[PDB]
């Protein structure tokens, strides 16, 4: 570790901890920047040499973390919990958590290599056609197939091809990662890595609180599921759709069946009302990636939040490179921890759902811009779910028919009950369909980290959860050679997921509060906070707090409640919740999937007829 980056000496008291945190911040920003920059160079240009440099940067970060972590525990282990300065407690508490820096050097190198290799496998996996040369990438190729194809056999080829190509090679690496991760965090005092991940929410009742939320939300999902299953039955037939069983997992518009907005055209209750999927208009009008990011930016500035700085436009990767070089296409927003460089890396496609993704990612950037002057350790969301909700909340306003009209994406304006059902159904396909998936992913991973799910049951327990919560089934047979959890980005890239369940609840609490602050006095689902500087100032207070204060208190200040609450989501959706319940009763639907063992047959002449 460079001498200038090494911890000096400080008193064993709070006043020494304060000087300790300032000296830490100085060197931490440099160590973080080199690490983030190395990751950027790799993720925008996947090569063996760039992976080598990223692993070296990661090792330097662990060296820094160990030196300052062990100094913090040498001086302040018994006194940090009683500091008068609450923010200093939070800084010290972070510095003393060593994580992977607890591993001996050889195991640190093994850990870093596993992360690099798992990331490379996921982001370079291809589905090749039997033209053995011609191969499809996840983004854009397979994504577009899952979204736009209505051929059962083609969707099956993409789904199976992807899950086999990405998942199978990941499994042995993921087992080794799990063990090393647990070994590291057990030395921080946690029973397993999942216990450390859950500790970020600082709630002893976290898992019970989540379960109580899901109980309130499940009836909405069950009714949406049944309605969509009926629509799929009308298209695909009784051979491929069981009206009393799970839905085949490749028919819902998305590789993970996690959002169903891409099948809206098949389920739209009132098709002679305005077409709320504006993708065709974006195409017809010549929208490009840069337009989408500028439109998102202008929403933020309309609230008197910050525009994207020049460094963002100069540094960001907003389209998949055409030079063919391999990149991580999965969208992400980057803080370089130097208070200057902030970037998005997105293989942007011109679609309405991608416009939502742009807002999501710009939400992350806006957070970074607002807390850039806090101590580096507090440059975080109040909890990780706050960070995920910011851009989604703005996108709730952007997607309203009234707002789409303002930005020239929807000429026809209507305010009637049928148009409301259409819109709320489209929003339910995006938001309510996700809830079971957002809930289940880390239930699977918590079980893996705790040892309840050993490698011999990775796929068994994955599909148990997928059927239990989402009510879907794999469209081809799977066994424990398959590792279908690994075919979802966040698993090999070791990104926790419960934040997204939290953020899908929170964003409606936020929306309700901002709409009220904006002076809006109509239905919650028609609110548009565009150009509300009052709403912007309330949101700005959250963003500037970072993780300096307990999230329960930040939430109370914003929305008047100190807890996650499903009521605002329920209130947003109430008209379509009622409508879907009535429609399923009239149609005699069975809610749920009592034929839990059912799987669709293979197409005749599959995969042979894929050409
Ligand atoms: C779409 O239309 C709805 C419904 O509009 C209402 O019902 C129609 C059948 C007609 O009779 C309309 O004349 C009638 O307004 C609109 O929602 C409604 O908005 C109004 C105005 O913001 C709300 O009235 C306000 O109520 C608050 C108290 O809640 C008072 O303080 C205000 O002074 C004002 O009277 C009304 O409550 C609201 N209705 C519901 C059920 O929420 C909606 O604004 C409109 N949307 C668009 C984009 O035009
Ligand atoms: C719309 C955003 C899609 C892209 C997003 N990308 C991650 C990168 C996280 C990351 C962390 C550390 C290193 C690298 C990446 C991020 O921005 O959170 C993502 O995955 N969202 C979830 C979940 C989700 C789905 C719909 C939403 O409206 C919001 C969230 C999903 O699509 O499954
Ligand atoms: C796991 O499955 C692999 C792929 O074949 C699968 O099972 C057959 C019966 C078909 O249903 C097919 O659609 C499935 O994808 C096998 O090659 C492999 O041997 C199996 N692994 C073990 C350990 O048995
Ligand atoms: C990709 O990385 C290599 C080093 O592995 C470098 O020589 C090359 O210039 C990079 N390409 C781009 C476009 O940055
Ligand atoms: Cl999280
Ligand atoms: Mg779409
Ligand atoms: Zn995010």
């Amino acid at each position: 570790l460079d001498p200038g980056l090494q911890p000096g000496q400080f008193s064993a008291d709070e006043a020494g901890a304060q000087l300790f945190a300032q000296s830490y911040q100085s060197s931490a920003e440099q160590v973080l920047f080199q690490s983030v920059a190395a990751s950027w160079a790799h993720d925008t240009n996947i090569t063996a040499e760039n992976a080598r440099r990223q692993e070296e940067a990661a090792l330097l970060s662990q060296e820094f973390a160990e030196a300052w972590g062990q100094k913090a525990k040498e001086l302040y282990e018994p006194i940090w919990q009683q500091f008068t300065d609450p923010q200093l407690r939070r800084i010290i508490g972070a510095v003393r958590t060593l994580g992977s820096a607890n591993l001996p050097l050889a195991k640190r190198q093994q850990y870093n290599a596993l992360l690099s290799q798992m990331s490379r496998i996921y982001s370079t996996a291809k589905v090749c056609l039997p033209k053995t040369a011609t191969c499809w990438s996840l983004d854009p190729d397979l994504t577009n197939i899952l979204a736009s194809s209505r051929s059962y056999a083609m969707l099956l080829f993409a789904w199976e091809g992807w899950h086999n190509a990405a998942g199978i090679p990941l499994k042995p690496l993921y087992e080794d990662f799990t063990a090393l991760s647990n070994e590291a965090y057990k030395q921080d005092g946690f029973t397993d890595t999942g216990a450390y991940w859950r500790s970020w929410y600082n709630s002893p009742t976290f898992e019970d609180d989540l379960e109580h939320l899901y109980q309130q939300l499940e009836p909405l999902y069950l009714n949406l599921h049944a309605f969509v299953r009926r629509a799929l039955h009308r298209r695909y037939g009784d051979r491929y759709i069981n009206l009393r069983g799970p839905i085949p997992a490749h028919l819902l518009g998305d590789m993970w069946a996690q959002s169903w907005e891409n099948i809206y055209d098949m389920v739209v209750p009132f098709p002679d009302k305005p077409n709320l999927d504006v993708t065709s208009t974006m195409l017809q009008q010549g929208w490009q990636a840069t337009h989408m990011f500028r439109v998102a930016e202008e929403f933020f500035t309309s609230l008197e939040l910050s525009p994207m700085p020049p460094e963002f436009w100069e540094g960001s990767m907003l389209e998949k490179p055409a030079d063919g070089r391999e990149v991580v296409c999965h969208a992400s927003a980057w803080d370089f921890y130097n208070r200057k460089d902030f970037r998005i890396k997105q293989c942007t496609r011109v679609t309405m759902d991608q416009l939502s993704t742009v807002h999501h990612e710009m939400g992350h950037i806006q957070y970074y811009l607002q807390y850039k002057d806090l101590p580096v350790s507090l440059r975080r969301g109040a909890n990780p779910g706050f960070h995920e909700a910011i851009g989604d909340v703005l996108a709730l306003s952007v997607s309203t028919p009234e707002h789409l009209h303002k930005i020239g994406l929807l000429d026809r304006v209507t305010n009637d009950t049928e148009s409301d059902i259409n819109y709320l159904l489209k929003m339910a396909l995006e938001k309510i369909a996700f809830l079971p998936f957002g809930y289940l992913v880390d239930q699977w991973r918590w079980g893996v980290f705790s040892g309840r799910t050993p490698p011999s049951r990775y796929n068994f327990d994955w599909w148990y959860l997928r059927t239990k919560y989402q009510g879907i089934c794999p469209p081809v047979t799977r066994n424990e050679t398959h590792f279908d959890a690994g075919a979802k980005f966040h698993v090999p890239n070791v990104t926790p997921y419960i934040r997204y369940f939290v953020s899908f609840v929170l964003q409606f609490q936020f929306h309700e509060a901002l709409c009220k602050e904006a002076g809006y006095e109509g239905p919650l689902h028609q609110c548009d906070i565009y150009r509300s500087t009052k709403a912007g100032a309330k949101l700005r207070k959250v963003l500037r707090a970072g993780s300096s204060r307990p999230w329960q208190e930040v939430l109370k200040d914003m929305v008047g409640l100190d807890a996650l609450d499903a009521q605002p989501l329920l209130k947003y959706f109430q008209l379509v919740t009622q409508w879907l319940q009535e429609q399923n009763q009239q149609n005699g639907e069975v809610l749920g999937w009592p034929e839990y063992q059912w799987h669709p047959p293979l197409p005749d002449n599959y995969p042979e007829g894929i050409d």
